[PDB]
């Protein structure tokens, strides 16, 4: 019964395929560790120390109290908190490097990246008060790298990328709570530092700590959308496919996968090169996919299509047809250097940081970028040369996918609506309930639940009630495999309203037909696009984040990363679905923080809700609760 | 049977007065606590992200991997990864304050701070490359501030604190593996997205990005005593006590508990000064006692008694004579909060980022430290008229300590012997076997061994077979409550050569007597104290560190703190013993690294060995193959 498993049926027939092979999957790792540890599952598990390992039981009699003197709150607050702080580190991580990258390119020191974006880095430039006028492009975007590392450290100013990109009235807010980050790593480190062992030991105290760090992953999200932006290009509307029908058994089939697409971009660009050399392997052609978000970076810069998702990831190499899986860090399942072996699938590793033993390493640098890609490819092109003649199982599964919505893209496509006036078009359709309200589905899939099950349940459930939804990462790329990105289904799964606003947006954008069910916003740290967006909004109608019909679900999530993106939401304001239980559980006071008394600190708040069906009342709940806080019908 | 808890007589009195009061202790915590879980302790169990918890049988069968296919190699060496980034958290986030501080000093916002030690401002801007000559005070110590801020983060030159105080040939083993630090805070961040899920995968390459962590701890832990030395003074011999007896019935008992002594310093400046407030409130003064690194601090610098240590913390407020407990951070048990409750001590907070429920918090602000230091000791004198009338009982036990041993001491104490090269005394009598070896002792104590009981069973095998022994931390007050830091016990715990050596040194710096058998180099941070003069040996002797007959012994382990020190201390090159096993033991490749291989890259290794007469034959066989190894008999 692979439905169980994943709603995907490309999935499951690869499912099938793995089980009469005896490939084991993440659904059979999963299977493997039931049941799983209570104590973990409910946060009341401390190893800060070497006196522990230290419980305590949900209910009954002793333990109750850690060694230390521990209690439920503390512990259950501190395991949050260096949640937060790790996936802080990873988001923020990625955006250092791409600001090095961009300090490289424009120093003279790797020629195979540019200043691709010129409008976007003058407009970041005055976002940041860095000068323009009479200075070298080259110079500006010094300035903003500059800028951007400064951000990673204390010094006289708070952290830009905070304080820049959020409205003056939310900022004060913060401000006032002592939630403005001083520099991204330094708030890693106070997190670490606080939730090591005798050290911050008051529930309120630590959750606030937490709030703060989820601010600097906030920072690094937005600062790695900028720099890829500057570097890459900003996103405009493309047309593409997905799901694992996307690969062709004629091709060399090289599936990008990762989070930073530094040398993807380039893996991109490369592989066009190569075509011919492809062709004298008895190749069609290089045929480049994505997995995660370095595949949704690409997908929604150049419309390269997307093969698979999250969870699924193990599932391209089971067809037998991919010959390189090219890798840099983050969501990559460790077992992918393992099944390599049975598939045929050459799996490289690039970034000295993130290693995998049994996997072929290949040092990329960024001045030596094309020429790492082609060694890259060359392996890709060896491994395709070596299938010849073997049978491949592709399911012939795939779906149209229109993406590509920035920030800059959605005010665009509303400008023809209005053209000195962008955002109102959107506004008036809110105020007169075409539009009830906006939310954002983000983050991953999780083993715990059947793949896509619970973005596909509550989506729909939101667009029949007229809500505008936006999505990114894997949230996007489960949207994306199910038909919410193609506009032919606008009328199978929109209400009336949002049918209309959709319709006539993309008939003002000269489409004949609407935009698509669902806005595909990007990768996970353009989460920050979103932030981008609704700021905007908030800052046209002269109100706070918190007042604004909008609303966050990360409804299957799994990564550190996307409790980091949860808790930011909250901070600035949002009310944010969370589909599979947080560590959070064993300590009544800590959830009913998250979930309630936050509220009164920053407007957000946590709804955690496994059941799809309920989260989507409540989601909807939420949005016409703040609907009538302005006033208006719902 | 207290015996079992504790090998201290005013320990065991104490736990004697809690039970027949009800008090709770941090061993009964422990004894609920039993049995603790074999996956953690093993390190086989990840919760880095929600498809956990995961787990892996040591052995049997399934589970064998984790559900992301993470193996036992990845899953310890992550884990300890993160133990060592929150470690360097610590000890860099003290030194963190400690830079600001010095800076505020300096541009006239904290006038209760000041350089108090210019010979070490201007020798700390030698080894960093600061000019002195022409410039003020105040502009050297700014430039120093700014260059420990720049040691957090990437810049153009590596971080300083390590690479200036380790010996160039060391540098360069290790920048040949690529374990120099970039930035503190950069390392700690790097760590923390590593190890997060779907990141670096390969143990060999997650345990060399923590032996680079590591080094930035080191780097924390030298800027923390650097810093602490220009502001509170260089410490020199001095002489005071230790245990509960020095606590007074009829005086205001105020411990200063924690790490940073930044406020506490200020305490014991400020107290003598509030005497006569004290007498009036029927005091005969305020009597100023040591708890922890921050007790370690004050009674190198200023002689101030020590009245306990790590573990046994409790017990000081059992005694019924704590009137206060003022905290700053890290390794306070937050029980302490609720037995105050138990027997009226006042515990105050003064660190925003470390709070604890139930304790009264006081905002310290180095602009406003004597005023702060005011209102904390007021609520002090409150309290001892509070319990006017009620006895109390603190036990007749207190041993003499000669301490304030810092490396400048050490070399001057030596220098009596040989004025223009003082360090060769010393290396003269390992040359002719006076001298076997040195010893470090570190760390904490643990509540899994009996309290002291590892420190001194081993200390007490390496003195009769001549080896000199430093202590820092909570070994070093495990000693000294011991009677190892009395010179009187020299002829009962030294063998022949080692007495003659260190009677030498003392008749010659006029003290009629020798020094004391154990020399305490002073708090954790302090550590690097013990670096500066294994450094200085190794380049006097033209060698690397990893050719000396040098060891250390973190024999009762308990922070993450203490794994970060026993890492750097291999990674300079030393045999490191660990008297708590680590939780590592559920990869035998990961424990071959600790304890063997990782040889081949640093010179250095891990001793794990919990028996502490096997350990003392295992260091003693580590040092006698280093004289080996240089020719020397042994
Ligand atoms: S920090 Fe406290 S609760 Fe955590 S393992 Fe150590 S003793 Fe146990
Ligand atoms: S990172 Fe891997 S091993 Fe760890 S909890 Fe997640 S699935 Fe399990
Ligand atoms: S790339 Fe990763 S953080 Fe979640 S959104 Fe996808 S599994
Ligand atoms: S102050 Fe703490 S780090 Fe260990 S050495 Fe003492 S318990
Ligand atoms: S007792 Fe299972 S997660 Fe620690
Ligand atoms: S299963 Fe006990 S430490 Fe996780
Ligand atoms: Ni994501
Ligand atoms: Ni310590």
């Amino acid at each position: 019964r692979q439905n169980l498993k994943s709603t995907d049926r490309a999935v499951q027939q690869m499912l099938d395929k793995a089980k009469r092979e005896g490939i084991q999957t993440v659904w059979d790792r999963y299977e493997a560790m039931k049941p799983q540890c209570g104590f973990g599952e409910t946060g009341l598990c401390c190893r800060h120390c070497l006196q522990g390992p230290c419980r305590i039981n949900p209910f009954g009699d002793e333990p109750k109290v850690g060694i230390c003197g521990a209690t439920a709150e503390v512990i259950v607050a501190r395991g949050l908190d260096r949640s937060i702080a790790a996936g802080a580190a990873g988001h923020s991580g990625h955006a250092k490097h791409l600001a090095h990258t961009l300090k490289k390119a424009v120093q003279g020191k790797a020629a195979s990246y540019m200043i691709k974006d010129r409008t976007k880095l003058h407009s970041i430039a005055k976002r940041l008060g860095i000068p323009t006028e009479g200075q070298k492009d080259e110079d500006i975007a010094l300035e903003v790298a500059k800028a951007a590392l400064a951000d990673f450290h204390e010094k006289d100013t708070p952290v830009l990328w905070v304080t820049t990109v959020l409205p003056p009235s939310r900022v004060k807010v913060l401000s006032a709570h002592g939630l403005i980050p001083a520099g991204i790593d330094h708030e890693i480190a106070e997190i670490m530092h606080r939730t090591s062992m005798g050290c911050d030991a008051d529930a309120q105290n630590l959750l606030l700590g937490g709030l703060r760090c989820s601010l600097a992953d906030l920072a690094g999200c937005y600062m790695g959308t900028d720099l890829a932006d500057i570097l890459f290009g900003t996103p405009a509307p493309v047309v593409t496919e997905s799901n694992l029908g996307v690969l062709k058994a004629d091709a060399v089939n090289v599936a990008v996968h990762g989070h930073n697409p530094v040398l993807s971009d380039i893996i991109v660009s490369v592989s066009k090169e190569m075509e011919n050399e492809a062709r004298a392997a008895g190749a069609t052609g290089i045929n480049v996919v994505g997995i995660c978000c370095t595949g949704n970076e690409v997908l929604m810069r150049h419309g390269i299509p997307a093969c698979t998702h999250s969870v699924s990831q193990e599932m391209a190499m089971i067809t037998g047809a991919l010959d390189a899986m090219i890798l840099d860090y983050q969501c990559i399942q460790p077992s992918v250097a393992t099944i390599a072996e049975c598939t045929g699938t050459t799996v490289i590793t690039t970034m000295e940081m993130s290693k995998i033993t049994g996997a072929t390493h290949v040092n990329f640098a960024e001045e030596a970028a094309v020429e790492n890609a082609k060694q890259i490819l060359r392996l890709a092109i060896d491994t395709f040369k070596r299938r010849k003649g073997k049978p491949v199982e592709i399911p012939n599964i795939k779906t149209k996918v229109v993406a590509g919505f920035s920030t800059e893209a959605i005010i665009n496509a509303l400008s023809k609506l209005n053209a000195n006036d962008p955002l109102k078009p959107l506004i008036d359709n809110v105020v007169n309930g075409n539009i009830r309200g906006v939310c954002l589905f983000a983050g991953c899939n999780n083993v715990k639940v059947p793949q896509d099950q619970n973005f596909t349940t509550i989506a729909r459930k939101l667009l029949k009630q007229n809500v505008l939804v936006v999505a990114t990462g894997c949230g996007a790329g489960a949207l994306m495999r199910h038909g919410f990105m193609d506009p032919a289904n606008v009328d199978e799964l929109c209400g009336d309203g949002l049918k209309a606003v959709l319709t006539a947006i993309g008939e003002a954008n000269g489409l004949g037909g609407p935009l698509p069910p669902v806005l595909h916003m990007g990768s996970c740290v353009d989460n920050s696009r979103a932030v981008a967006l609704v700021a905007a909004l908030a800052n046209r109608l002269g109100v706070d984040l918190d007042r604004l019909p909008v609303v966050a679900s990360a409804a299957e999530a799994m990564h550190e990363k996307a409790v980091a993106i949860g808790t930011w939401a909250v901070t600035i304001g949002l009310p944010t679905h969370i589909g599979v239980l947080p560590p959070i559980t064993g300590s009544l006071p800590v959830t009913q923080i998250l979930t309630s008394s936050v509220k009164d600190i920053t407007g957000g708040y946590f709804i955690v809700e496994l059941d799809p069906e309920t989260a989507a009342d409540k989601l909807l709940a939420a949005i016409n609760e703040r609907r009538a806080g302005l006033g208006l019908p719902w």
